[PDB]
């Protein structure tokens, strides 16, 4: 509830909190105080016998340190250097809610981009990469402009309390009279409609998390689509959803928009009836109706605006919060990788006892063991389906076995180190994607640029060819995903990719699926000839690729077994 | 500026505005007599003396029908009904506004998808994804909020108009004096706070496009990002632009929240200053100390809500207007396709003539000559990167030659018939986006299921080992683009697609390259014994595949030649 947000906002957060209310308790005594020294200083004015009766009014004029005309400009100067101040203040105070609120969007964005970029590969793998955009696009956002409604409404239900004191103070009788009057109202105001407000942001909430998948999944399939001629159907469910949402939008924005209009009904209505009933039968008279009904009319005045509000902030706080400050803190508690050991590797890497699967299926593997010495260069070969990008995803930094350990030169691989061994890997992992950007990244992946170590990967791809004859260069952009590539240019730049990288340890997995038998000789031979310091992994379905790895292991319904 | 608008909202809601421009006229009309009508309401308080004076008011009370007490009664009910009255039309107007502005978002969200879904392939393929994400989510709804701003100012200069037009009546010179204060601070407001504005939205909009891809396509790199270690450079990125764009939002709201406290500042202070000016030496005499003070007083009270509300709703328009109303105009004149009539394939598919480049580039092919007759089976085969993938897709519907033509049985393939001709295509791509639900739908991509036609195509696509030790089965979800399976089950799965929607051209392009040679060889076994009524096209790299191909034509700079 509001330990969830406490939860999200940081600990520097929590204090600007505490700081903003405070300044919201103050700036509520300077707004009453405005309100309030409207009245005396709008009462000298065409009659000046306020200053010959009344305790509290009559003591100033006994000091006679100016005649009777030279008391209004002490009185004036003072009135409007002090809505000056307030001017400036209310200012301030508008420009630091500001701040807050709308600084909380990157405040616990990049929080939950963390928290998301951060966990295992296997419990992102089971994750939905149009959800994390939903969360880290519109729902921080929602999640800012909710902070903002709370926070108005925490200051303006201090305003309302220190002008009920203010109006406790004179004439507590119609003062606790209205006070239970208007806090009905809001009591049916409330109940009434905070249903509706729940059962819509569930509603918009679900949409949007719908639209947001429909989207992103049609626009990667956009080709087959084209084909198959329907895209009236990719555009008839989003259609759904976005009537979803927006009906769900326009419900709320009507919601807040009724409140004001009650109350406006509703008090002009019994003011009539109370003055209806006074004609007659009146409980004060002469100078009493006076008094009684313009602080009255004025009290009233001043306070609807506030209550109005107050009902439309705790029904924002309804709207989002509920249905959306939860789809945070379910994301901010989440597994989360650790640690910074450093490890070494100059001998050899032994499996043993390895055993795995997936957080609910049977296991593809069972106690296998292996070793793969510093440069064997080894090679899976399977049917496909049986586990063995799975084993291999397991043999680098990625997916924490079930029963064996992994031992780097006879040194347990985990959590405490795994970080820097992820640094030793290679990958080039079969489907590969490009950002649209130049050719030269992608390539270095943003890590500084060393222009000889990039020609010589280009080279070694052999892709120098390729680069030579596009018009820009290296500089050429890739398009998004790489589908201004061709397929072998794409896995040639994986290739050059993890090139770049450094070595100690390369995997393959397929990496010269897309190329020819002739570019994949080229390209095979030019590794070979540098993998022979580093140890390296080929997996192939088919051969040609494996011919020059050493040994040739072969996965099962058991474990793997060697062969030659 | 007002056009794009105008182009973005279709003939109804473009007639659905004039109507709430009407109903603003009638709200604020009412709205105004609503305050006028309590005016002459409250008159007849303690002294009842007006009912004898002022030739408009002593017209009544001799009217006989009733004593002169029994008056008040009757004005009263009047006064009870045409409040709820007035809190009634509130309401519907209120609704109607919001269901208008926060409505456009479904119309307008899914007709920018539609003109995504439409445009040619290529036309497409220099798309980002995400720059489409946020103009479809993130814009609309910055589109929809200020549609409604527009709104909100159109009504409020109205009202203001009115209610210039009724001071002018009662209270002629103040009027004009208020009339040239208020237009003036406005002014300077406008002036002061637009370029800070503009400045800001602009950013906030750059800001939200670069930091969209940021997510987009480091969560599609997720593996290797994790991986290579850099987990957190990518985050680095992220903080930027969340900070750009939060920075932005706060000079927004703090910069909406100054006309406001300029106005009532300033207010006050006119109050005061013409008081004081008035005390020495005063322009009236025993009349009009009161009768300029308090009409003057409670207009004013209510112009500085409309005009907050005509500034800081024309700033909304420059904040959000500029930086994605321009960004749908231009996503709304765009290249669709078009096509309806009807293509019968029953001999051959003469190419002829074919010239392609893609939009801005050199060729590829320039006049190469081609005919596959029905049910021929030809295969493409080339060197990595020549663009073989490129002659399959202008030779299915997307990509459209610059020279060529295209015929089916001697008829113009082009943009009257392409519809039905891509429906004759299966597809299978190289790399494979299956959308995470059921291993049926994909299969199915949606078009209902029929059991027999999905189990054979799963047999054929020999997946049927695979489905049946499934937990689920047929039913278990693919995970997020296909990565809670292997390659070569997505392949096979992708193969089931392109079967299971029935033949009349079979493009392969690398269908098998992520099988083994065992698998593949039971995969072209299965699909050769039926593609024998249909023709087919194979790309592959791999020999073996185009053992049973009858024609295999070879690309190179120059055209393609065919080899045997
Ligand atoms: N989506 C695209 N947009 C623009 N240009 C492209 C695109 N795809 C390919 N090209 C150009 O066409 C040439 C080859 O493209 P492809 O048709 O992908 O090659 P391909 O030989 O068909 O695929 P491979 O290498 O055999 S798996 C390249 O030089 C590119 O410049
Ligand atoms: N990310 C994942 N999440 C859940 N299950 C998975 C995931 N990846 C693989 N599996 C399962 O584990 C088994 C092995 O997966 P892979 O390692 O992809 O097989 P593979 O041997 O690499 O396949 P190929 O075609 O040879 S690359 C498959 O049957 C999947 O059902
Ligand atoms: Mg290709």
């Amino acid at each position: 509830m509001v330990k969830k947000l406490f939860f999200i906002l940081s600990k520097e957060d929590k204090n600007f909190l505490f700081f903003l209310l405070v300044f919201s308790v103050f700036v509520s005594f300077i707004e009453t105080f405005a309100i309030s020294l409207v009245m005396p200083f709008i009462t000298l004015a065409s009659d000046f016998s306020y200053f010959d009766r009344n305790k509290y009014l009559i003591s100033l004029k006994e000091y006679l340190n100016i005649p009777v005309f030279e008391i209004i400009v002490y009185f004036g100067v003072g009135l409007i250097v002090f809505y000056v101040f307030r001017a400036l203040l209310n200012a301030y105070y508008f420009h630091l809610l500001a701040r807050f609120s709308k600084g909380r969007k990157h405040a616990i964005a990049y929080k939950v981009f963390s928290k998301f970029l951060n966990i295992n590969y296997e419990k992102f793998t089971q994750k939905n990469q149009s959800e994390i955009l939903k969360s880290i696009t519109g729902e921080v956002y929602n999640l800012s402009t909710m902070i903002s409604s709370f926070l108005l409404l925490m200051s303006e239900i201090f305003v309302v309390l220190l002008l009920y004191a203010l109006m406790l103070l004179i004439n507590y009788k119609i003062t606790l009279f209205l006070s239970i009057f208007m806090v009905l109202n809001a009591f049916i105001l409330v109940k009434i409609l905070s249903p509706i407000i729940k059962k819509a942001g569930l509603r918009r909430e679900e949409a949007m998390k719908n639209f947001f998948e429909i989207l992103n999944t049609n626009l990667n399939n956009f080709k087959f689509i084209k084909l198959k001629t329907k895209e009236d159907g990719v555009l008839s469910l989003f259609k759904a959803q976005s009537e979803a949402f927006s009906k769900a939008n326009i419900t709320n924005e009507s919601v807040a928009a009724v409140p004001r209009i009650y109350l406006e009904g509703i008090g002009f209505c019994v003011l009539v009836f109370i003055v209806v009933f006074l004609v007659l039968k009146n409980e004060s008279d002469i100078s009493g109706i006076l008094s009684t009904i313009s602080i009255f009319v004025l009290a009233l005045y001043r306070l609807m605006p506030s209550a109005n509000r107050i009902i439309t902030s705790y029904h924002d706080l309804l709207y989002y919060h509920s249905s959306l400050n939860i789809i945070y803190q379910n994301l901010r508690q989440e597994e989360e990788n650790a640690a910074e050991g450093k490890l070494s590797f100059n001998q050899e890497l032994k499996i043993c006892n390895l055993s795995f699967g997936y957080e609910g299926k049977k296991y593809l593997f069972k106690n296998l063991n292996l070793n793969i010495k510093k440069g064997e260069k080894i090679a899976f070969i399977g049917e496909s389906g049986c586990g063995k990008s799975t084993l291999v995803d397991l043999i680098i930094g990625l997916l924490k076995p079930k029963e064996g350990q992994i031992l780097i030169d006879k040194q347990e691989l985990n959590a405490s180190n795994a970080k820097n061994y992820r640094q030793k890997i290679g990958y080039i992992p079969q489907n590969i994607y490009l950002f649209n950007d130049s050719i030269a990244k992608n390539i270095t992946f943003g890590d500084a640029v060393d222009e000889e170590k990039l020609n010589k990967v280009i080279k070694q791809a052999n892709l120098e060819h390729f680069i030579k004859n596009l018009p820009q260069g290296v500089q050429t952009k890739v398009g998004d995903g790489g589908s201004n590539l061709s397929g072998g240019q794409k896995q040639r730049i994986a290739i050059a990719r993890a090139l770049y990288l450094e070595p100690e340890i390369l995997v393959l997995d397929q990496a010269t699926s897309a190329l020819d038998t002739q570019s994949e000789a080229k390209i095979m031979d030019e590794i070979y000839k540098i993998s022979k310091d580093k140890t390296m992994i080929i997996i192939a379905h088919r051969l040609s690729t494996i011919t020059q790895c050493d040994k040739v292991y072969r996965l099962e319904h058991g474990k793997l077994k060697e062969e030659k």
